[PDB]
């Protein structure tokens, strides 16, 4: 049922638009985005032509593949991420906060998160009531009643006393997850947290420490993981080297290789958004944007076939979220930021 | 009757190993060097001395000297540290010290006197222009120390800049007044003393939020105006999680370090890091030079020039991996000496 958008202009408040050319042009929106705005929540659902977004605390829905956006509800948090689930369902959650809710069509059920500091959420494609969640100590939690109740699952990803930035769940297999921590680098599980294996390759120095700020298992190939981190040995004081790179694993998160470096031409931060292509395992989108000096936003496209990074530029202050049209993934939905300087 | 003081370099190429060159046009062109800088190299130490046409540099562990305004560089000695910074004193003297280390030595002409630092984690050194043998030093706990015998012996001076358990990225001394110093802390923002650390005023303006936490990584008092201070920091409130904002800016004070205003933001056109080198003009209080460089994708080095008259930043670009130190010709400050980096 899914189709490409049958429009060139979007009817909505300006928080969500789309591009058909990797950001070279953005569809005009009827509304003008107002400061202060972030759009951290944006997903395509399995339901044909249906998307959800959260613009600040406003949950929005489109049922015509992004041509029209309408308010559904106001959520109890002003900064939520979305994770799609089977059957017109999604989970809304505050990254590094405690807010957690379930969306069923347009109905919102606020849940009791088992963690006050959520760093990842994953859903079971085969079992729509099955959902997992990670806390910032590296503990995974499991629910089989659509998030109504929760049990701890498995062991801590890096053992006790660790600070975990992120857990990315393989969309094809919730038993497969990657964790990124402070000084502890990366870890990977394939048995739902029963055992964890430390990743290598995030430092150019054997056994070197690193921060793994963000990770994303490719929906295109369970063996491909994209990551953002700092090699703490490379970032030795007085070196003046930041040590910040993007990385790629091709063995499911066991070993990583540097693929992009933090430069003015490929600008990285500790918060760079990672958007792997859902169909091409070679392709990673990422972005940089700032309102300062009205610099605008760079939308980057990495392709592992050559290792090269292309970029387009637009005038918005940032892109907070990216989703892909399932029928034509070259159509990309962009959730936008506007901050008044 | 003539004196023969400082002059601009009377040469077109530099005879030396390639760690130090000069520019007459803010980095648009760099003087060629006879030698080719080799990996792995950093030149963290570089100063112009008071003595006519004399400079010192440290290229890794090699102390180097020039007596012809940078046209010829020769080895002086191998130092006990491979990463040292230089602070000029009067006449022919400088102090060599390892930032965030314990190595400390005095250079007089070509003579190196190894000293015993009162701190194993040095974050700042300042010299007294009026008293040749008077020097001060800061440790990473925020303690200042005082020596009146050219660094041979030391006594603690004043109180900790921030207090117990609050460590310090830097202490910058006013070159015109060793009683005036700026301290930069981890989450504790900035402080300033005008009485040699007896009292410390907490700075404002490093966070856009009143009382907000911040990191003050680097600070430099203008040699052209004791009230002008340039600084590198992160506004930790602005850098809130999920905001995506890095919170990193350059700042300027016009009251000696009591209050700061943002002047430059971290963008691809004005690239900042937690280690951005700060080099205020020695003669124009409006002008600050700073640097960004990386060898990744052979990006090279941007040398930036901020001017408070207009608020604008200009830049030049060169192909080196980085500029690790900057000094100015005292007689002709548009002549700038650059210490360079090279990494495989
Ligand atoms: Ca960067
Ligand atoms: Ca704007
Ligand atoms: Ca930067
Ligand atoms: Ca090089």
């Amino acid at each position: 049922g899914w189709r490409a958008p049958s429009c060139t202009k979007v009817t909505g408040d300006g928080a969500v638009t789309f591009t058909t050319d990797d950001g070279a042009t953005l569809a005009p929106t009827t509304g003008t985005l107002q400061s202060v705005s972030y759009t951290h929540g944006l997903v395509a659902l399995d339901t044909p032509n249906t998307l959800l977004a959260t613009h600040n605390d406003e949950l929005q829905r489109s049922t015509d593949a992004g041509c029209t956006w309408t308010k559904v509800a106001t959520l109890g948090s002003g900064s939520t991420w979305l994770t799609a689930a089977t059957g017109g369902r999604a989970f809304a959650w505050e990254k590094n906060g405690g807010y957690l809710a379930r969306v069923d069509g347009r109905t919102v059920t606020k849940l009791s998160s088992p963690s006050a500091d959520i760093v990842g959420v994953g859903t079971d494609k085969a079992r729509r009531d099955h959902v997992r969640l990670a806390g910032s100590d590296g503990q995974l939690y499991d629910s089989t009643d659509a998030g109504a109740t929760w049990k701890p699952l498995g062991k801590l990803a890096f053992g006790p006393g660790a600070s975990v930035y992120t857990v990315s769940f393989d969309p094809a297999d919730l038993d497969h997850a990657v964790a990124g921590g402070m000084t502890t680098g990366g870890a990977v599980t394939t048995d739902g947290g029963a055992t964890w294996t430390a990743a290598t390759g995030l430092s150019a120095t054997a056994g070197g420490k690193s921060n793994l700020f963000a990770a994303s298992v490719s929906p295109a190939d369970r063996n491909v993981v994209y990551a953002l981190g700092i090699d703490l040995v490379e970032a030795a004081p007085n070196s003046g080297a930041e040590g910040r790179h993007l990385y790629r694993s091709t063995d499911g998160g066991r070993t990583y290789t540097r693929i992009v470096d933090d430069t003015p031409d490929t600008e990285l931060t500790n918060s760079t958004l990672l958007a792997p292509s859902p169909v091409d395992p070679n392709v990673l989108y990422f972005e940089y944007g700032t309102y300062f000096q009205a610099y605008g936003t760079d939308l980057y496209r990495y392709d592992a076939r050559t290792g090269k990074v292309g970029k387009t530029h637009n005038a918005h202050d940032g892109i907070s979220a990216i989703a892909f049209n399932p029928a034509r993934p070259s159509v990309m939905y962009l959730g936008l930021e506007e901050v008044q300087i």
